[PDB]
């Protein structure tokens, strides 16, 4: 599923991401835009052989099991394919664990490089929330 901008914002808000650990909703929508272009089916392979999955590009090196990243962890306790669902519940619940781990949203490279320190409220402007 390729989300619309406001559609995703409303889904994220419903799942408790707005101001989660101090990160306003705009931060999450911006991250998803630049990580996956709002596409739940996005995958990208990393140099180390791990793979990033889904709308928030969660990495199989630490967070999910894909059966092909030897010596990796599965901290969210889910198969990586669960992160590709049109239902964002699994991605959100795992993201909540990631952002709580001490490094905040800096875990997401595209957030650090393209959202951090910008006017992120622009990403939810005009949305019925
Ligand atoms: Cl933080």
């Amino acid at each position: 599923k390729v989300f619309g901008r406001c559609e995703l914002a409303a889904a994220m808000k419903r799942h408790g991401l707005d101001n989660y650990r101090g990160y306003s909703l705009g931060n999450w929508v911006c991250a998803a835009k630049f990580e996956s272009n709002f596409n739940t089916q996005a995958t990208n392979r990393n140099t180390d052989g791990s793979t990033d999955y889904g709308i928030l590009q969660i990495n199989s090196r630490w967070w999910c099991n894909d059966g092909r990243t030897p010596g990796s962890r599965n901290l969210c306790n889910i198969p990586c394919s669960a992160l590709l669902s049109s239902d964002i519940t699994a991605s959100v619940n795992c993201a909540k664990k990631i952002v709580s781990d001490g490094n905040g949203m800096n875990a997401w490279v595209a957030w650090r490089n393209r959202c951090k320190g910008t006017d992120v409220q622009a990403w939810i402007r005009g949305c019925r929330l």
